[PDB]
């Protein structure tokens, strides 16, 4: 069971400190910037009845309703706002925000639906793409900086 607590305006960034943003193809990408309303995200925090940690929802601020989803281990944006309630122990839109042990300032987002899977930055070719993948003990690619303001 998940119950919404609050919401925070956030800018997410990988360790290359490239900002996360949604492009025109509805695809989440990473880039270095010096346009901007596509970088602003809303992180909505939920209370987990099983107490596995801090459950969050990631959605873009300047859209009507687009929430981040990892349905079928594939990153996408559903056409919905974060719900007041989710009545299940797992959700494709729900992630656990976890602070990384030996790094300061850095968070990782574990999928609630698929255990041991994390949001991650991936070089493809000329693009840095947001993907869902499994965790190596370090693995820089699953670490993120989030600026709640």
């Amino acid at each position: 069971y998940f119950g919404k607590l609050e919401s925070k305006l956030s800018v997410i960034r990988n360790l290359n400190d490239q900002v996360l943003f949604i492009d025109q193809g509805n695809r989440p990408l990473f880039e270095d910037m010096t346009n901007a309303p596509r970088t602003i995200f809303i992180i909505s925090m939920y209370k987990d009845s099983q107490r596995r940690g801090m459950a969050v929802t990631i959605s873009v601020a300047c859209a009507a309703a687009s929430t981040l989803s990892c349905e079928n281990k594939i990153i996408s944006f559903k056409e919905m706002n974060p719900p007041d309630n989710i009545k299940d122990t797992k959700s494709d839109i729900i992630f656990f925000q976890r602070r990384v042990p030996g790094h300061d300032n850095k968070m990782q987002f574990e999928s609630s639906s698929y255990e041991g899977y994390f949001l991650a930055c991936e070089k493809e070719r000329d693009l840095f793409k947001l993907i869902l993948k499994k965790e190596e003990l370090g693995d820089r690619s699953i670490m993120f900086t989030v600026q709640n303001e």
